[PDB]
C-alpha cells in the first residue's frame, strides 16, 4: 500500500536535506505537540512557552539569513510549515506570524537598529511578534484602514483598533500598519508602550489552539526611531502577506494530510456490515478523490517554491496556491469526517479539529475570492473587485 | 425583498394553525434560548430544566394521541422542529430523542402500564427517555448489535454497552434494544437499576448544547414486565427512527435557514470596497444558490409530511428528505461562514456552529451513505450495503 | 421497485385530468417521435408536417382561451412539455415557440383582425410563427436592441438583423421585437414581405432537431395594422419569455427523467465483472444522486404551476425553476452518459443526445447567470447585473 | 506583462527544455496549419480522412516514443506534449496516434518475434500502413479478462473466432492485434485484415469523436499461421501494458482540448460586450476563468511530473490512474464550462468547447473509464480491491 503522496512520489522532488527537514518537524510535532493539542484545543490555550520550543526547532524566521535564523530556502520553510499544521494550524499560525510577518517586516523594512535589538531574539523565540493590519470595519481592504498616526514633534501619536490579530496578547513588539499624512507607514510598537492594550479573543470555534487578539492604540507615543524606515505604502505590508501566504500554500496540506492519512487507518480498523470500511466502493471513491486533490496541491505548492527560491514568486501565483491548497484542505478534512462517523464528532480524531481551523486559514492572509479575483484580473488584464 | 422562503411562498401551503405554530415556537426559541445559546454551547451544556420548558410548550410528543400529548398533524411537529434546530440542533435532538424515540416507543411497543406509567410524565417533560440502539462497535449496521438479554426464570439479565446515547445521562428511562434467542427485543430500563451506569461524552465539536452519553449494562437483572412486549426485530427500532428522521428532515432546514437570513442580514451591513457586501455578483451567486436549495428542501418537506398525515410515508421516501436536507443544509452553513469572513469563525453568528451541529445530524438516524443506498435499493431491486 | 418520481409519489399532486395529459402526450411522443428521432438528430432535421401533428394533438396554445385553442390549466401544459422533452427538446421548442412565444404574443398584444387571422391556423399546425428578440450583439440584454422600426406616413419600416430564431426559416409569420422613437414595439410581419430573408443555420452540436435562423430585415415596409398594439417596452416581449419559461421548467426535468429511466433500465441490463451494473455502489450513488434533484424539481415545477394557475407566478419565481432545473437537468444527463459507457457516445440511448440539446436550453430563454441574478436582486433589493 | 495565458501564470514552460518546447510548437504548427482549416467539416461529415496517416508519419508523431524503425526516438514528455497539441485540435487526431503508436506498434514492438518488427513498424511508424487493436467486446469493456474471442490451435496453425467493438481504425487498418482467450489465457495476434473471415463494420450516428473512424470487428474462422502470434505476450499484463503507454499520452492529450477550449473562451470573453462592457470584466465570468485555469495548470503539473518518472525509473499503473482520473475529468469540466461562457455561439462547430466536450465523453470512458481508475488508486491506498 501507498500513503496517498508516495503514490504520487513527491518525495522525488525534494533533496535530502529538504526531506530531512520534514522528517524533523514531523518527529517534533509527534512528540511534542500532538500529545497535548486536544486539551489546548478544547480549553483555547496555545502556552507562550512553546515560542521557546519553536526557536530551539529552529523554525522562527527560518528563511530569512543571520541574526541565528536557519537560512533556509523556500522550500524547507514550506515543508516545515506543512508539519507543523499537520499538528494544528495554530501552530504554524504563531510561526506564520513570527516569521513571515514580524521577523520579515523588520528584516525588510527596519533599521539596523531594529533588526539587531529585535532579530535575534524573535529567531530565538525569547521575543514574540505580531502583526497588525486588520481593523474591525477593514479586512480584505486593508487601504481602507483608519489606524492613524500623526507627528507631534519628532514623536508619532498612534490612534486605533486592530483586530484578529494572533498572538496580540504574548507580543513583545507589535508591527502595527498605520495612516499617515504621507500614506500608509509601519510601526513598532512596544506592547508595554501607555495607550496600548491586547484584549484576547474567546469563544472561538476555529484556531482555539491559538492566540486571537484585539489590539486599541489610544494616544500611543513613539519615537522617530519607531518608524520601519523603509515601508511606504500598502505594498509593505502585503509584501509580508505575500511571505506569509507562501508557507500556508504547503501548511494547508498538512492538516489535509494528516486528516486524510487519520481517516484511511480509520477505514482499515473499523468493520461495517461484517468487512473493513476500506473495502467499500464508497470509501474507496471517497479515498481516491481526496488523495487527488491532495497530490495535486503538494504539486502546486512545490512547483511555487521552486520559482520562490529561483527568480521569486509573483502574487498571482502565490495566489493559485493559496486558493487551491486551503479550499481543497477544508474539503478534505470535512468529507474525512464523514467516514469516520460518530467517532468524528469529538477531538478524539484530527479531522473535524482540521476543518475547524481552515476556517480561519480560508479566510485570513486574503479571503479565497481575493485570491480568485487576483487570478482573474491576471488572466484578463481588468480588476473586478470593485 | 423576500426572504428565501418568501421567495419560494412555502407559507401557502401551510394552514393558519400550522403557521401559528411555527410562529409560536420561533417566538420561544428567540425568547427563551437564543439568549443562552453560546454559553450553552462553549461550555457544552444543555441543562435539565429545558424538559419541562419544552413540555409546557407542548413539543414533547407532540405528534402522539392521548397521554396529555398535544395530537398534531405531522406537517406540525416538522415545523416545530424546524424552528428549534434554527435556534440549535440540541434543542431538536432534545425533543426528537423525548417525542419520536423514547415516547413513540413505549406508544407503539409498549403494555398499558408501560404507557400509563411513563407518557403523561414525559410530555409534560417531568421525566427525561433516551434510545440505547447504538453501540461502539455498530451503528450503520444495528443488525449486528451484539447487547444481549438472557433470560433468568421470567427476569431477564442485560449485558452490553450503547453509545452515543442522547440524554443518557438525565434520563429516568432508557428504551434498550438488545439481542434474545428469539431476535431483537427492547425493554425499559430505569436508570438507577443496579448495573446501569451513564457516563457522558466530553470533547465535542458538534452538539455541544446536548447531553451525549455511553451506556454501560453491567447483568443488568430487570423483571419481565420491562420488556416491550409488542416489539420483535430490527422493525422495532426502526419505526421509532423513522419517527425522528421525519423531523430532521424539517429540523436541518431551520439551521440552514437561519445560517442564511443571518448572512444575507450580515451582507446588507457589511460594507467591502465601498459598497455592501450584497452588492456583488459573487455574493448573489452564493446567496442564490442556497435560497435555491432551501427552497426546494422545504417543499420537499412539506410534501412528505402530507403524505405522512394522509397515508404513511416510507422508510426510502422519508430517505429522500433525511438525505438531501441535512446535506445541503451543512454545505450552506459552511457557505454561509464564507460571507462573514473573520467575524463568522466565533459564537457571535449562528453559521459555524450550526454546520458543526449538522456533522451529527449528518451521520445519526441513518448516515448520508446508509438513506443513499436505500434509495438506490428501491430503484434497482437489489441491496447493495454488502 | 420505483421509478424516481414515483419513488417521490409527484403523482399525488396531481389530479386524474392532468396525469391523463400526462399519458397522451408521452403516447404520441413514444409511438410518433421517437422511431425518427435518431435520424431526425443525424440530418439536422425536424419535418415542418410535425406542425400540424403538433396540432391535432393539442399542444399548441393549449394554455390559451378561444381561437381552436384547449384551453387548459398552466400546470397541464407542463406536464405536455415534459413529455415532449423527453422525446427531444427540439419537439418542446418547436411548441414553446408557437404557443407561448408566438401565439402569445398575438394573443396578448394583438387586435383583433390578427388574433383571426393567426391563432386558429397557428392553434391547428397550418400556419408556423416565430419570435424575434435576439440579435447577434444582443441576447441577454434585449434592452440593447438595434432593430428599429421607424415611421413613413401611416406605415412602419423595420430595419436590422434577428439571430438564433427558432423555426425562423419555416415561418409564416414573425413577432418581431425592434426600437423606436418612443420606445420597444412589436409587429407581425409576414415572412414573405419585401426585404424579409430567413437563412438557416447549420453545423449545430445541439437542437439539430429543430430549425434556427437568422433574421435580415432590409427596411421591411408594413402597414399602420402590422403593429401589436398593445405592446409597449421591454415588458411585453418579457411577458412571453415568462409564458415559456415557465413550459420549459417542466420541459427539462422530461429530458432528465427519459435520461435517468433509460439508464436505470440499462444498468439493470449491463452485466459487469459477473453481475448487473445496477448491483454496485458506485452505480448506486449516482441514481440515487440523480433521483433526488430530478424529484426535487418536480416539486419545484408543479408548486410554480399552483402559483401560476393561482395569482400568477412572478418572474423571479421563475427563475427559481428555470435556473435550477435545467442546470440540474443537464447535469443528469451528462451523468447517465458515464453509466453506458461506450455504448452512450452514439444516439442509441438518450442521455448525450440530452445533453447536447440542454446546452441550448441552458442558454436561451435567460441565461443561468441571469435567472442566477434576478434570484440576487430579489434577495437584496440590489441589481448586479452592471 | 498586463495579461498571462492560463498556463503561463503558472509558468509550466520552466518545466521544459528548449527541444520539448520546440516540439510542443512544431506539432501546433501543424495542427493550426493543416488540421484546424478542416476540422469543422470533418466533425459534422463524420470522417477523418486515411491520408492523415502520411502526414503524421511525415511529421514523427507516430511510434515517436518508440527507437529503431524510423521511429523519432524521443523521450516520453515529448511524446505527451504532441499529444497535447494534437488533442487541442480534437481527440480524433489524438486518438488515431494513440492507437497507430501506442497500442498497434507498440504491441509488436514489445511482445513481437523479429520478423513482425521488421515487417510492420517500419511502415506504421511512416504512416503506410494503419494499426488497429481490438481488446474491447460488445459485452466486455471495463472487464477485459472475461473476453470471449477464443483462438483455437489446429495443428500448427490457429482459428479465431469473436467480435471486438469500438476499435479505432478498424476499418482502415492493414493489421489488427487482437487479444483472445486460449486454452493457456490470454493471447495476442497480428490478423491482417485480408484475412478471409475477418470484416470490419463502420459505427457511424455517434455525437463523440465524429472525426475519427470506430469499427467492429467480426473475426468468423480466421484461420492464422503459428507466426502470426505475438510470441512473448501471455495473459492480461500484455494488452494492459499496452493501455499504460496510451493512457500517458491521453494525460497530457486532455488538456490540449481544455487549454485550447479555455483560451479560445477568454479571447471571446474580452471581444464580447454585455451591458456595456467586455464579459471579462464581470465577478462571474472572472471566476469560472480563474477556476478552470486552476484544474488546467495543476493537470499540467500531474502530467509533467508523471512525465518525468515515465523518463527516470518508470511510472506505475496507479500513478498513471491519477493523470488519467484526473486530467480527463477536470478537461470535460472545462470545455462545459467554456461553452455557457459563449452563450448561443457555443452551439455551433464555430468555438471549439462543444466540440472538445462531445470528444472527451470517449476519452472519459475508454483507456479504463474514470470509475477504473478510481478502483486502481482506492486499491493502491488500501490493499483492498472492490472491483468485485
Ligand atoms: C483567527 C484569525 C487570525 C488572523 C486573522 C483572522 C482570523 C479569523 N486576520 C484577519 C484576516 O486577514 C481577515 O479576517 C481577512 O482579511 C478577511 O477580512 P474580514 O474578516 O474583514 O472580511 P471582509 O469583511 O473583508 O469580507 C467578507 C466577505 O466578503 C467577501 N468580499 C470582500 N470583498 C469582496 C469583493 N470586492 N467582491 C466580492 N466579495 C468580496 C470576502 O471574500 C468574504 O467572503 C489577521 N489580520 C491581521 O492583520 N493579523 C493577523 O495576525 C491576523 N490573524
Ligand atoms: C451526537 C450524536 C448523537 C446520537 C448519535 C450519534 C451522534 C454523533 N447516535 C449514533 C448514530 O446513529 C451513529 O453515529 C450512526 O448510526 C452512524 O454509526 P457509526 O458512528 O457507528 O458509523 P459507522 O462506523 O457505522 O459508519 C462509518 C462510515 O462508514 C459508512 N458506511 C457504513 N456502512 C457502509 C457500507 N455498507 N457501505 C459504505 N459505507 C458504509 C458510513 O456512512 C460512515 O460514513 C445515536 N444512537 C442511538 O442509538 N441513540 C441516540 O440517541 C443517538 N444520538
Ligand atoms: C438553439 C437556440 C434557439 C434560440 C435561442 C438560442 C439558441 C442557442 N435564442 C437566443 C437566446 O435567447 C440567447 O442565446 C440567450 O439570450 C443568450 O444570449 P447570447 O447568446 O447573446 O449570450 P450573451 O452574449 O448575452 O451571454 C454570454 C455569456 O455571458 C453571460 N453574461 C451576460 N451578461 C452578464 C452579466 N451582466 N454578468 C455576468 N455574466 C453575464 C451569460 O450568462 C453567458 O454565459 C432565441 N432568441 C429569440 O429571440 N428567439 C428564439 O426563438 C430563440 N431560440
Ligand atoms: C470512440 C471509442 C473508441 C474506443 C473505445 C471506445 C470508444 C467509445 N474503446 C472501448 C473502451 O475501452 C470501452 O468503451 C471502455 O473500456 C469501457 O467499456 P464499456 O463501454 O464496455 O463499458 P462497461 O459496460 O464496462 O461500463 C459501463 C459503466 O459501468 C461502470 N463499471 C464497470 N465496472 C464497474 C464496477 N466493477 N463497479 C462500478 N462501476 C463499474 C463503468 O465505469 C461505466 O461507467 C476501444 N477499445 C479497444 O479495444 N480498442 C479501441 O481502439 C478502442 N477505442
Amino acid at each position: 500500500t501507498y500513503a496517498p503522496l508516495e503514490l504520487f512520489d513527491t518525495d522525488r522532488l525534494l533533496d535530502q536535506d529538504e526531506r530531512d527537514i520534514a522528517a524533523t518537524v514531523r518527529q517534533f510535532v509527534d512528540t511534542r505537540l500532538k500529545p497535548n493539542v486536544e486539551g489546548w484545543f478544547e480549553s483555547a490555550t496555545l502556552p507562550s512557552e512553546l515560542a521557546k520550543e519553536f526557536g530551539n526547532l529552529g523554525v522562527l524566521g527560518m528563511h530569512l539569513q543571520g541574526y541565528g535564523c536557519a537560512g533556509t530556502n523556500a522550500v524547507s520553510y514550506g515543508l516545515a510549515c506543512m508539519e507543523l499544521e499537520a499538528g494544528d494550524s495554530g501552530f504554524r499560525s504563531f510561526v506564520s506570524v513570527q516569521g513571515s510577518l514580524s521577523m520579515f517586516s523588520i528584516y525588510r523594512y527596519g533599521s539596523e537598529e531594529q533588526k539587531n535589538e529585535w532579530l535575534p531574539r524573535l529567531a530565538a523565540g525569547d521575543a514574540i511578534g505580531c502583526f497588525g493590519l486588520t481593523e474591525p470595519d477593514f479586512g480584505s481592504n486593508p487601504a481602507g484602514m483608519r489606524t492613524r498616526a500623526r507627528r507631534d514633534g519628532s514623536d508619532w501619536i498612534l490612534n486605533g483598533t486592530k483586530m484578529w490579530i494572533t498572538n496580540g496578547n504574548l507580543a513583545d513588539v507589535a508591527t502595527v500598519w498605520a495612516q499617515t499624512d504621507d500614506g500608509i507607514r509601519g510601526f513598532l510598537v512596544p506592547t508595554d508602550t501607555p495607550g496600548f492594550t491586547a484584549n484576547e479573543i474567546h469563544r472561538k470555534l476555529s484556531l482555539r489552539a491559538s492566540v486571537t487578539s484585539e489590539l486599541v492604540l489610544d494616544n500611543v507615543r513613539l519615537p522617530a526611531s519607531a518608524q520601519l524606515p523603509l515601508a511606504e505604502g500598502l505594498s509593505a505590508p502585503l509584501s509580508c502577506l505575500n511571505e506569509a501566504r507562501f508557507g500556508i500554500v504547503f501548511g494547508a496540506l498538512g492538516a489535509a494530510r494528516d486528516s486524510l492519512e487519520t481517516t484511511i487507518a480509520y477505514t482499515q480498523s473499523r468493520e461495517v456490515f461484517d468487512k473493513p470500511l476500506s473495502n467499500y466502493q464508497l470509501t474507496q471513491e471517497k479515498l481516491a478523490n481526496m488523495t487527488v486533490e491532495l497530490g495535486k496541491g503538494m504539486l502546486l505548492a512545490i512547483h511555487l517554491g521552486r520559482i520562490k527560491d529561483a527568480e521569486g514568486v509573483r502574487p498571482e501565483q502565490i495566489s493559485l496556491g493559496k486558493l487551491n491548497n486551503v479550499r481543497e484542505a477544508i474539503a478534505i478534512a470535512r468529507e474525512c469526517r464523514t467516514l469516520l462517523g460518530g467517532s468524528g464528532i469529538t477531538l478524539e480524531y484530527s479531522p473535524l479539529r482540521h476543518a475547524n481551523n481552515l476556517e480561519s486559514v480560508l479566510t485570513y492572509e486574503g479571503t479565497s475570492e481575493m485570491h480568485l479575483l487576483s487570478i482573474g484580473k491576471a488572466l484578463t488584464g481588468k480588476a473586478a473587485f470593485r
